[PDB]
C-alpha cells in the first residue's frame, strides 16, 4: 500500500508514512500576486542549459522523469534567490484529468493544465541524496502550461510516452534542449519550501515563473494516456498526479517583478 494520488493512498494519506507533510515550509502553495512582496535585492535569474546532456526518460509509476548527465558543470541554474550554483538532474510535470486542474502552484487560487518542475541540486553538497538532506539543497524551477498554441520543444518528449506507457519502463532520451519548454520572461516568485512528492524534505528553494508556456490540447492529452500501474495490471491512466495547495505558515513569497 505505497503513497500515490487515489483516494486511499493519495495526498490527504502521506502524512502517516511522511510526517513532515504537516510541516512548516510544505509545497505546493498558493501565490497570492498582491501579497507577494517586489524584492529589488533578487538578481536575474540564470539559466545556463546550452551544455545540457539528457540521458534517459522514466515512468516511475507517478510521472515520467527526463533525467540529465549531472556528472559535469553543465546545465547550471544559479542567481535569483540563489546562493551558489544548482546542476540540473531531472525535469517532470504535474497534470490534470481535465485542462482545468493540474498544476501544484495556484496563482490566486488559479490553477493550470499542467507545471513543468527543473530540479537542481546545489554543488556544495557534491550530490542529489545529500543536497535533499539540506534546507538549501535543491533549487526547483516551476513553470506553468496552458492549453493553446503547440509547444514545438515539447514534441520530442510527448512522441517518446507511446515507449513508457507504463511503470518501470524508460527509453533513451538523449540530446534533449530544455531550453525548448521556457517562457520568453523569467520574472519569478520564490519562496522555502519542500519536495511536493514523498519524501516531502524541506530542502527546496521554489522559483515558479509568471509566464506561463502553451502547449497544445493534443500534446496534454498525450501525457494523460500514460500509466500509474505496470505493464499486464489493470489500467490506471496517470492524470491528477499533482499536491494541492499547502499552508504558507511562517513564509513570505517574494516577487523578481514589479
Ligand atoms: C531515495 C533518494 O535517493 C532520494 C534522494 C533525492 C530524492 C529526490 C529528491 C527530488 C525529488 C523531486 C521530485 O518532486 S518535486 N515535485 O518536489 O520536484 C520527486 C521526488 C524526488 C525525485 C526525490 C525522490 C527520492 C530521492 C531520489
Ligand atoms: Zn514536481
Amino acid at each position: 500500500h505505497h503513497w500515490g494520488y487515489g483516494k486511499h493512498n493519495g495526498p490527504e494519506h502521506w502524512h502517516k508514512d511522511f510526517p513532515i507533510a504537516k510541516g512548516e515550509r510544505q509545497s505546493p502553495v498558493d501565490i497570492d500576486t498582491h501579497t507577494a512582496k517586489y524584492d529589488p535585492s533578487l538578481k536575474p535569474l540564470s539559466v545556463s542549459y546550452d551544455q545540457a546532456t539528457s540521458l534517459r526518460i522514466l515512468n516511475n509509476g507517478h510521472a515520467f522523469n527526463v533525467e540529465f548527465d549531472d556528472s559535469q558543470d553543465k546545465a547550471v541554474l544559479k542567481g535569483g534567490p540563489l546562493d551558489g550554483t544548482y546542476r540540473l538532474i531531472q525535469f517532470h510535470f504535474h497534470w490534470g484529468s481535465l485542462d482545468g486542474q493540474g498544476s501544484e502552484h495556484t496563482v490566486d487560487k488559479k490553477k493550470y493544465a499542467a507545471e513543468l518542475h527543473l530540479v537542481h541540486w546545489n554543488t556544495k553538497y557534491g550530490d542529489f541524496g545529500k543536497a535533499v538532506q539540506q534546507p538549501d539543497g535543491l533549487a526547483v524551477l516551476g513553470i506553468f502550461l496552458k492549453v493553446g498554441s503547440a509547444k514545438p520543444g515539447l514534441q520530442k518528449v510527448v512522441d517518446v510516452l507511446d515507449s513508457i506507457k507504463t511503470k518501470g519502463k524508460s527509453a533513451d532520451f538523449t540530446n534533449f534542449d530544455p531550453r525548448g519548454l521556457l517562457p520568453e520572461s523569467l520574472d519569478y516568485w520564490t519562496y522555502p519550501g519542500s519536495l511536493t512528492t514523498p519524501p516531502l524534505l524541506e530542502c527546496v528553494t521554489w522559483i515558479v515563473l509568471k509566464e506561463p508556456i502553451s502547449v497544445s490540447s493534443e500534446q496534454v492529452l498525450k501525457f494523460r494516456k500514460l500509466n500509474f500501474n505496470g505493464e499486464g495490471e489493470p489500467e490506471e491512466l496517470m492524470v491528477d498526479n499533482w499536491r494541492p495547495a499547502q499552508p504558507l505558515k511562517n513564509r513570505q513569497i517574494k516577487a523578481s517583478f514589479k
